[PDB]
């Protein structure tokens, strides 16, 4: 697969996703919203979709990843949409391993106004 | 695929899902859960099972969507799950998007007791 | 599939993925997170993935399940991560439905740095 950045990591045969890695350093305050840039962009294979999904390492300190999906033709950097549902500051260090990305099959078929 | 309803917008062969409506408006305040109706029904192919993930720009504001697994055999009015884990009161409109729908394939297996 | 364990129930063809019960009582203090022990093995058939989904009926109960993903060669027991979002307690208790589990297929690539 075709990729822009040093964002990303390989995986092995046995894995199903790929980890993703923050771009620089975050810093997300008791219940805040960001989205964390990787600094990569994609070229999926035609006919899938990357599924991104938290790493239960990063969810163990209360932050939740919101599921997220690139698109076959998306082709700007992925970010990563995470909260801090804790009650306290969190840092999340550069290259740091902060979700995991999935490619899954995708199927397109037109919608017909039937019953 | 066969739709009965309006809360769903066709996509492109480059999307990965169809994105889901707000039947109506809707306002959730910090930790409450709501589900959300698209007034949406429709008819599954053969095989696959629908999956309902929320749009990042609903997500980009705290809402999170929960158990969205539509069934093969399934056939009543979708609706959207969703939590608002932000710290603040947010309101959805009528006709706003709020998700998506993938559809994925089924993969089904009959479980044996046996030695991992 | 292989299973070891008694956390898990079979489905209908129609039914896309398997419930998940809880192993044993856990008691999530506020603002805690919790791996619950579900007390089961897999054996994944070859180039599929677990997708964890959590059942929505809990997340209503002031928790939020998190990322589920069960790699191909995982041969431990599969836990649901959960965080308490509420003012209280919660307790689950044992052979509680706490989730689902989708085998879903899972695609496999060289990263090849180029240009988009
Ligand atoms: O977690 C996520 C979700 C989305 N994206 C990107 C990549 C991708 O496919 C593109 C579009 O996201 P989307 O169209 O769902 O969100 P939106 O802001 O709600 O879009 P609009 O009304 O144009 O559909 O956004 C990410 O990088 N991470
Ligand atoms: O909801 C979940 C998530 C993960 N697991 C397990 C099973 C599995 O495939 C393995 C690996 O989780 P993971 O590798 O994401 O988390 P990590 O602690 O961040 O690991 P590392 O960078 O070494 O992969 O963890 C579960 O049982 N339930």
């Amino acid at each position: 697969m075709i990729i822009e950045g040093d964002g990303i990591l390989d995986k092995r045969s046995e894995d199903a996703g790929y980890d993703l890695l923050a771009a620089k350093e975050i810093h997300l305050l008791p219940g805040e919203v960001k989205v964390i840039p990787t600094g990569v962009k994609l070229m999926l294979p035609k006919g899938y979709w990357g599924l991104i999904i938290g790493k239960s390492s990063i969810g163990s300190k209360g932050l939740d990843v919101l599921g997220g999906v690139i698109d076959e033709g998306y082709r700007g950097e992925i970010g990563v949409i995470m909260i801090n549902v804790s009650r306290k500051s969190i840092t999340l260090m550069e290259r740091q391993k902060i979700a995991q990305l999935i490619i899954l099959p995708c199927k397109h078929e037109v919608l017909e106004q039937g019953k």
